[PDB]
């Protein structure tokens, strides 16, 4: 969809077309206690990615997508103060 996007806890917006390119082969992270725990308990993949967390100053910010599930769930995070917060889904409203 493209009413939607990811509100991070800090920085700019996340639309849901860069979460979609976190899913391939070349951003596997292994997972790590670090990480957020999964909300169901599923296996899951890892993903890492970094773009500026504003673009209006400097600064780069890390993020984490997580897919689990049989119809593929998502779940994305961004690191801040040594902590991962999981970023929330937002509709444009």
């Amino acid at each position: 969809a493209a009413n939607l996007y990811y509100k991070c806890d800090v920085g700019d917006s996340v639309n849901l077309e860069e979460v979609l390119n976190m899913d391939c082969d070349a951003a596997l992270t292994e997972n790590r206690d670090e990480h957020p725990r999964i909300p169901t308990g599923e296996s899951h993949k890892s993903y890492f990615f970094t773009k500026r967390a504003c673009r209006d100053r400097l600064g780069l910010a890390c993020y984490l997508l997580q897919v689990y599930g049989y119809p593929k769930k998502y779940q994305f995070s961004q690191y801040s103060n040594m902590e991962w917060k999981v970023c929330s889904l937002q509709d444009i409203r």
